[PDB]
């Protein structure tokens, strides 16, 4: 766990960092892009086990 919110971290300061130095414009397409990736693995991760029937 503490292991999925140090990636998701990670991966979100890897974000800021682009946002920060792609200052033209760039940031936009970074966070939609990448925010959704985040949000799915977040989701995804939460979600794995669940007690989840197997589909």
């Amino acid at each position: 766990m503490a292991s999925v919110l140090e990636e998701l971290q990670k991966d979100l300061e890897e974000v800021k960092v682009l946002l920060e130095k792609s200052t033209r414009k760039r940031l936009r397409d970074t966070l939609t892009s990448e925010k959704s990736k985040i949000e799915t693995e977040l989701k995804n991760k939460m979600q794995q086990k669940s007690q989840k029937k197997p589909e």
